[PDB]
């Protein structure tokens, strides 16, 4: 399968849709579905890694290489200086680091190495964003195209303003693919800029949880009460899957069999 495009600069509610739709299609294992949620493959699936090439509307493009099996972004890659310029995490390393950087940039085209001197983590990308939460940094459609103006081919740029745009593009894209709710928030937000609420973090940080609760549920009935919040960061307590379906897009890999359908 190949790189999934998606157009910030001249993007509408439904090619973003569009786009949810092709992510979440690619990354799920053609089989694997729990209550009728689609579900991401075990650690060794037949294609390990995806591309998402995200444009801005100064043309300028970033790609995000992204673990197939559980969505996390691995790194970056950018059109830099007439090579392609490949930025990963600090705790990549070994195979998939080399990996990596050969997808992000193939060794028969020219290439530079840009390392991200951080890792991944909501934490990490916070503290490097210079704020204590990322609720502090918007989301949109216009600031991602920004972002990636700011990044792509310039020689020079700061460790804050990755962060942020990191903060942006992960949830703007795999957490968006992981949650039906995420995608939401950014088409009702469509034209304009906003900060991720209470419920946005929630299910971020508990996709896990939530994802092994509706594997591991009976009937319908998850296997203990789901503590969660709802959007204005109230207690929300989840009993059913379909309390919590509406939300989920993807599953996380949760082993052995489940209630399909
Ligand atoms: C995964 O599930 C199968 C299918 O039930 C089981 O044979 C295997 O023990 C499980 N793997 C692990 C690590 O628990």
């Amino acid at each position: 399968i190949n790189t999934i495009t998606f157009d910030a600069g001249n993007a509408t509610i439904n090619k973003y849709a569009t786009f949810m739709e092709s992510l979440r299609n690619e990354a799920k294992d053609p089989s694997l579905k729990c209550y009728g949620i689609p579900m991401l493959p075990n650690t060794n699936s037949t294609i390990k890694y995806l591309l998402v090439k995200l444009q801005g509307a100064s043309l300028k493009t970033i790609t995000l290489i992204l673990r197939r099996n559980n969505l996390y972004v691995m790194g970056y890659s950018d059109p830099y200086d007439n090579k392609c310029r490949y930025h990963i995490f600090n705790d990549i390393k070994g195979t998939e680091y080399s990996d990596v950087e050969n997808t992000l940039c193939p060794s028969t085209n020219p290439r530079v190495a840009k390392p991200i001197n951080y890792n991944g983590l909501y934490p990490t990308l916070e503290n490097k964003a210079g704020v204590t939460s990322r609720n502090q940094v918007q989301l949109g459609i216009q600031i991602l195209s920004s972002d990636i103006g700011k990044i792509s081919g310039q020689g020079s740029f700061t460790e804050k303003t990755e962060a942020k745009f990191l903060l942006v593009a992960i949830q703007m894209v795999p957490e968006a693919a992981r949650f039906k709710y995420i995608e939401n928030q950014v088409k009702t937000n469509f034209n304009r800029d906003f900060f991720p609420n209470d419920k946005v973090l929630e299910l971020e940080e508990n996709w896990g949880k939530i994802s092994t609760a509706i594997h591991d549920a009976k009937n319908g009935a998850l296997p203990k009460p789901l503590e969660l919040k709802n959007a204005d960061g109230t207690k929300w307590i989840v009993l059913r899957v379909d309390e919590i379906k509406p939300d989920v897009g993807l599953l996380k890999y949760v082993n052995g069999t489940c209630q399909t359908t």
